[PDB]
């Protein structure tokens, strides 16, 4: 890492200096540091340009708004500091270069949309990876090889995308937030596809406001590299740019593919919903064929179908997706489902708040041949106000409630359940058992075969807080006692 090999592309004859590290905080800028001084919401890092110095930074890559011409190049008390217009625009380039372009050395898919995103880049991940990749994720959960997640500006992506090839990754689903794209945050990134589980938004009901949204919007995915466009057709917007773009792959579980485009697409022709998850017959332009899915619900045969479209699109053989389609896993606490031989299908997801229960319920529903049950409390000393509402949908939703605690903390455990019961129509007919265990257990015991029995309020959170203390323990871990199988 040279400075003058650096800005070569946009500053010719630039000092050479080896650099070591390239930071945004001038606090933990250090000896041998490339300090990039950038202008940001009411901040100005060209403010800290004599602490920088003073630190022994090697040089400094400065905003040229009021101070300078673009590619100048100044000197002060001996470190260079070059000065660059749009210089939050081109951060990203910078970054790319500095880390060498790590985009360039893995395969790099990008999902955007509201719902479906985590999902979706969970399963490229590990579709790829059954496929013969190292695969890695990048998310708001975290980032890291698959398995090793761990727990935000251009200079970061790049970074981190350097830390993973460091580590061998050769493929990375990247979630990529709205504000991250319109901040310019992933700006030089090389996407081999890019995902669209959907392109709507609230607040648009206005034509003059979709207008614009749409226009800037289309602008800002005009100026990345998005290589191969993978889009929801069931999205309203998501069909408007598919009808623009004739090398897009359009995917579709609703019947919304038009076979006179001649494009590329993949759509679910029928969805079996079972016990231990859903039975996919799809047809593509790759051909045809049937997935066993092992996850719940609408949503997730969804997000399954945009990670095949894309894997297909980037050169992954059908045969070979198909043949690993049935070792592709929930994420974890997310609508997991446990079968068992001769015993009801038990379903642990996290929801714990009204319009996650009633998601959670709905997924479950279609899974559900006999009565759905549903487990579920709510967190004490948290504001009450969810606590009728989620009452409200298990008992709209849910063929038999449970009604138990979940993280009771120093409130006491039966005024929460009255908080809750306080939303029903018809409270006595309500089940209401404490010790969360007992609880799940009731359920499991009692429920049929053909029931199923979601297990809601923690998914993965293995602990109930009583009082101050954190007892250990697991709704999953308890389940699948009950079950006969292994966690």
């Amino acid at each position: 890492r040279n400075l003058r090999d650096l800005l070569a592309p946009w500053v010719p004859d630039a000092p050479s200096r080896a650099l070591r590290e390239m930071t945004l905080d001038s606090r933990v800028a250090a000896a041998g540091d490339l300090f990039v001084a950038v202008v940001g919401h009411q901040a100005d890092g060209r403010r800290y340009i004599p602490q920088a110095i003073a630190q022994g930074v090697a040089a400094i890559i400065a905003e040229a708004k009021d101070e300078a011409t673009d590619g100048e190049i100044r000197e002060m008390h001996g470190v260079p500091v070059i000065y660059l217009s749009q210089l939050n625009e081109r951060l990203s380039a910078l970054a790319g270069r500095f880390y060498h372009e790590p985009s360039d050395n893995l395969r790099l898919v990008g999902v955007t949309g509201t719902n479906g995103k985590t999902t979706t880049t969970q399963l490229l991940a590990q579709w790829s990876q059954l496929l013969g990749e190292i695969s890695a994720v990048m998310g708001t959960v975290g980032n890291g090889l698959l398995g090793k997640v761990i727990p935000g500006s251009a200079v970061d992506v790049q970074h981190e995308l350097a830390g993973l090839v460091d580590q061998g990754a050769t493929f990375c689903a990247m979630e990529v937030s709205s504000h991250g794209l319109v901040q310019h945050r992933v700006a030089a990134l090389k996407f081999a596809a890019s995902v669209f589980t959907n392109l709507s938004r609230d607040h648009l009901d206005y034509h003059g406001d979709m207008e614009h949204y749409e226009a800037a919007k289309w602008l800002l995915y005009s100026e990345h590299h998005c290589g191969q466009a993978i889009i929801n057709a069931d999205d309203e917007v998501g069909r408007r740019w598919l009808a623009k773009l004739p090398d897009a792959v359009a995917v579709s579980m609703e019947d919304h593919i038009n076979p006179n485009c001649h494009g590329r697409w993949l759509k679910a022709t029928e969805v079996n919903y079972h016990d231990s998850g859903a039975t996919i017959r799809f047809s593509s332009s790759w051909g045809d064929g049937e997935i066993e899915s092992h996850l719940m619900g609408a949503f997730n045969v969804s997000n399954l179908l945009l990670a095949l479209a894309t894997l297909l699109a980037l050169g992954y053989p059908l045969a070979d997706l198909l043949k690993t389609a049935a070792r592709l896993q929930p994420v974890c606490g997310r609508m997991e489902v446990f079968t068992a031989p001769g015993k009801p299908t038990v379903v642990v997801d996290y929801a714990h708040t009204p319009d996650a229960l009633e998601k959670a319920l709905q997924a479950a529903r279609l899974h559900c041949a006999g009565k759905l049950w549903c487990v579920f409390g709510c967190g004490g000393d948290r504001d009450k106000g969810k606590r009728p509402l989620m009452g409200a949908i298990a008992e709209e939703f849910a063929d038999v409630a449970v009604v138990t605690d979940d993280n009771p903390r120093t409130e006491e455990p039966r005024a929460i359940i009255n908080d809750i019961l306080a939303g029903m129509l018809d409270a006595g007919h309500a089940k209401v058992m404490e010790g969360r265990a007992e609880a799940v257990t009731c359920a499991v015991m009692q429920a049929k075969e053909n029931d199923v029995v979601l297990v809601a309020g923690k998914g993965h959170e293995d602990y109930q807080i009583v009082g101050n203390q954190r007892l250990d323990y697991s709704d999953r871990v308890t389940v699948a006692r009950l079950l006969g199988v292994i966690a």
